């Protein structure tokens, strides 16, 4: 009323990545392939070989399924030094 009121509502948080994550999706399955990510390089302004998508993979895929969430694509985006 005065001061507590609700829940605490910060401004953009990790969720705010969400929406990030289905960019990269193109089926929005919420796991994204080796032909998915592709898709979204090609589109880019510039041109990638197919050693660099595979990278990508390798780079966010720690738990070598063959495909990256949402759980571990935000560590990704999360500093990749
Ligand atoms: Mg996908
Ligand atoms: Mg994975």
């Amino acid at each position: 009323m005065v001061r507590c009121m609700k829940d605490d509502s910060k401004g953009k948080t990790e969720e705010e990545l969400s929406d990030l994550f289905r960019m990269f999706d193109k089926n929005a399955d919420g796991y994204i392939d080796l032909e998915e990510l592709k898709i979204m390089l090609q589109a880019t302004g510039e041109t990638i070989t197919e050693d660099d998508i595979e990278e990508l993979m390798k780079d966010g895929d720690k738990n070598n399924d063959g495909r990256i969430d949402y759980d571990e694509f935000l560590e990704f985006m999360k500093g990749v030094e």
